[PDB]
C-alpha cells in the first residue's frame, strides 16, 4: 500500500471528507457532528486526563484533537507523509491557502458547551502542537528510537489510519500492537474508523482498505491488551455517499490498557 500513498493527494482528501456534504455540519444527523460529540463526551468525562498525548496518522487534519487539546499541554500529531505534514504546518502557523476548521471549531465549542469562542479552542490547540512527525505504524517502533516525543504517552488518538493502511485483518491487528507500544500502561487510546470500507480516493490515487466490522475492531483492541471502555457505531447515510469511497459506518472506540 505504502507506494498508493504516495500519489496522495491532501487538498483532494479534505475536499472529499471534510467539506460539504460531509462537511456540513449543520445537519445533527451528519458524520461530523457525530464524530465531534464521540469524542467531546468522552474527554467529558474526565478520565482521559494527563501530560501528553499523540495523535497517529493525523494526515491533513485537525479536528480529532479539538475536544482533546484541553487535556494535555504536550501534543505530538504525526503521519507517514511529508505532504501532510506540510499541510498540518500550514495551519498551524496561519500561513496562505490553510484549510478552515474554522465551522469544525465552533462546533467543537458547540457540543462541549463551556461558553468557549472558537478562536480560543483553535487558539489552545495551536499552542499545545508541539510537533508534527513520522510515522509507519508498520514499523514495530512506529515513530523511531530517538523521537522528539515524549514516551510513553498518556495518550492516544487515532482516527481513520489503521485500516487504511492494512491489507488485511492481522496487518491491522500487528500495526495496533505497534501504536499500543508508544502507550504508557493504563493510558487511554481513542480510535475512529471506517467500517466494511474497501477504498476511497484521494485525488490521482486509489487507496485499498481493509473492511472491518464492530466485533473485529472490539476482538483486535482486546488482543492488543485493552479493556474496551466504549465502543458506537454511526452508520453512513444515503446522502453521504458519494463516490469518494464506499464506507458503510464509521466506529468509535475508547480503549484503556490493562
Ligand atoms: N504506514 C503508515 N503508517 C501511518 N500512517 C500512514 C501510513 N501510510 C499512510 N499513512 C497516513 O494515514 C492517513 C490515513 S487518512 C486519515 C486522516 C485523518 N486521521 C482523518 O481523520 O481524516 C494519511 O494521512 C496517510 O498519509
Ligand atoms: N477514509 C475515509 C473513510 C470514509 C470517511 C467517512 C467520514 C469521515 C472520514 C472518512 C475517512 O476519511
Amino acid at each position: 500500500v505504502a507506494s498508493a500513498y504516495q500519489r496522495f493527494e491532501p487538498r483532494a482528501y479534505l475536499r472529499n471528507n471534510y467539506a460539504p456534504p460531509r462537511g456540513d455540519l449543520c445537519n445533527p444527523n451528519g458524520v461530523g457532528p457525530w464524530k465531534l460529540r464521540c469524542l467531546a463526551q468522552t474527554f467529558a468525562t474526565g478520565e482521559v486526563s494527563g501530560r501528553t498525548l499523540i495523535d497517529i496518522g493525523s494526515g491533513p487534519t485537525v479536528y480529532q484533537l479539538l475536544s482533546a487539546c484541553s487535556h494535555f499541554e504536550d501534543i505530538t500529531m504525526t503521519d507517514f507523509l511529508e505532504v501532510n505534514r506540510q499541510e498540518l504546518g500550514r495551519w498551524l502557523q496561519e500561513e496562505p491557502g490553510a484549510f478552515n476548521w474554522s465551522m469544525y471549531s465552533q462546533h467543537a465549542c458547540l457540543i462541549e458547551g463551556k461558553g468557549e469562542c472558537w478562536q480560543d479552542k483553535e487558539r489552545q490547540l495551536r499552542a499545545r502542537v508541539k510537533r508534527v512527525l513520522p510515522i509507519d505504524v508498520h514499523q514495530p517502533q512506529p515513530l523511531g528510537a530517538g523521537s522528539p516525543a515524549p514516551l510513553p504517552a498518556d495518550a492516544l488518538v487515532s482516527a481513520f489510519c489503521l485500516e487504511a493502511v492494512s491489507p488485511d485483518l492481522a496487518s491491522f491487528q500487528r500495526a495496533l500492537d505497534h501504536i499500543t507500544t508508544l502507550l504508557r500502561p493504563g493510558g487511554h487510546l481513542l480510535l475512529i474508523g471506517a467500517l466494511e470500507e474497501s477504498w476511497y480516493l484521494a485525488g490521482e490515487a486509489r487507496l485499498t482498505v481493509v473492511p472491518v466490522s464492530e466485533e473485529e475492531v472490539r476482538e483486535a483492541l482486546v488482543r492488543s491488551g485493552y479493556k474496551v471502555r466504549d465502543l458506537r457505531t454511526y452508520i453512513m447515510p444515503a446522502h453521504l455517499q458519494t463516490g469518494v469511497d464506499d464506507v458503510k459506518g464509521v466506529f468509535f472506540a475508547w480503549a484503556q490498557k490493562v
